[PDB]
């Protein structure tokens, strides 16, 4: 088959965290975000509105597209 070169790594957050502090960003159990910075325990992502803020994370999980 053909090589590919665009596999983006979206996470999908277990909880809900509201965040408003400064560089911040509230997240949904529902929503589905871009991660763009794993360095530190503060990963910074992109909402589908176009924004971006840090949050933990803790909250956040990786999306596997397959469950039980």
């Amino acid at each position: 088959g053909p090589l590919g070169s665009g596999a983006l790594k979206w996470v999908l957050c277990n909880y809900d965290f509201q965040a408003r502090n400064s560089s911040e960003l509230s997240v949904k159990q529902r929503d589905v975000l871009e991660v763009l910075d794993d360095s530190r325990k503060w990963w910074k992502v992109r909402d589908p509105a176009g924004q971006e803020g840090y949050v933990p994370y803790n909250i956040l999980t990786p999306y596997p597209a397959a469950a039980s």
